[PDB]
């Protein structure tokens, strides 16, 4: 009965953010989210999953909020938004084997089915566009 730490990213580009199809949660759309490792900063963590799962470069990584997601654990999700270091850049499909694809979206247009986890924040009115 383990409490862990995931660190979710809203990759920002003008109006579009970036999310992902699933392979917890199997293909509903997400953030692109990860285990906190330990000795990690939150950004470090953010930085460290867009480039995993999207080989992306992310920057101007800012805290956002936290929840807490109830499943034989809990998770402490950590909210960050990043920017991409260069907005040229698009995702790939680095992970097949958890993601079916990367698109972007705009936050009054997310796809269907969010993520358990990310649709309760969306309920509740995040939003992370400054």
């Amino acid at each position: 009965g383990s409490i862990k730490v995931a660190v979710v990213v809203c990759l920002l580009r003008g109006q579009n953010v970036l999310l992902g199809r699933r392979r917890l949660g199997d293909s509903t759309f997400s953030l692109p989210s990860g285990h906190l490792e330990f000795g990690e900063s939150f950004e470090e963590c953010a930085a460290r999953e867009l480039k995993e799962e999207t080989d992306l470069d992310i920057g101007k990584i800012e805290l956002l909020t936290v929840t807490n997601n109830l499943f034989p654990s809990q998770y402490v999700a950590v909210f960050m938004r990043a920017v991409l270091a260069d907005p040229r850049q698009e995702p790939q499909n680095i992970e097949p084997e958890f993601c079916d694809g990367w698109g972007w979206y705009e936050w009054d247009n997310l796809p269907k089915p969010l993520f358990w986890p990310l649709d309760n924040v969306v309920q509740d009115g995040f939003n992370p566009f400054p």
